[PDB]
């Protein structure tokens, strides 16, 4: 019992892949299934200049990540940080409640990748 | 304007502290404020035998972590994994919408600590 939008993003996920040498990297595992979600970001002019995700997880996780990465592309870091699964709640309505977990991977990995980038920036400016 | 339950868990948070040499460790940062949530778990008989959190974050993050860790204490790993912020949505009703992010740290760190423990266990399988 899924949604048309989820079906579209599972069948034709956007932004699948890897970035070599990314500016930010975030990885989160779902321990139930043991699936791992990785987000890679490139940052230019404090905007998401490129984003990719890689997972072997389930339909729900893949479709959520496709929607989240699409939303994030070309936004400022601060805007991207404010994205949560809540921003695509309507597309996810009526999913089995155990797919809640799967749907949280995307946003949590994105937030991790952004924090990764930001902490690198902080370290660079240790003494300045 | 906050909830009475949130006020109680912010003023008297349960399970604050650290576990030295924990069975599972999970850390997640909120990049907006730069606050970091750490969860420590001890695992005995595939149950949460001890849990502690450590953060310097905001009231919302602290109260959520107090509620989440209290829910997790003494549950099986599998039950604990199924906990999300959704399980305390009622207590969190009407929080400023930016505290959604803060409220997700707790569950995400707990899930990270459980994955940490499980992957350590996975090491044994390499034995052949
Ligand atoms: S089971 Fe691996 S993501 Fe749904
Ligand atoms: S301000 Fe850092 S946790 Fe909400």
């Amino acid at each position: 019992g899924y949604s048309k939008k989820v079906m579209e993003h599972f069948m034709n996920p956007r932004n699948v892949g890897v970035i070599d040498d990314p500016d930010g990297y975030g990885k989160v595992g779902n321990p139930v299934c043991g699936d791992l979600m990785e987000i890679f970001i490139k940052v230019g002019d404090e905007k998401i200049e490129d984003i990719k995700f890689r997972t072997f997880g389930c339909g729900a996780a893949i479709a959520t990540s496709s929607m989240i990465t699409e939303m994030a592309r070309g936004k400022s870091l601060e805007e991207a940080m404010r994205i949560t699964r809540n921003d695509v709640a309507d597309a996810l309505d009526g999913l089995p409640p155990q797919k809640m977990h799967c749907s949280n991977l995307a946003a949590d990995a994105l937030h991790a990748a952004i924090n990764d980038y930001l902490s690198k920036k902080q370290k660079h400016l240790e003494h300045h």
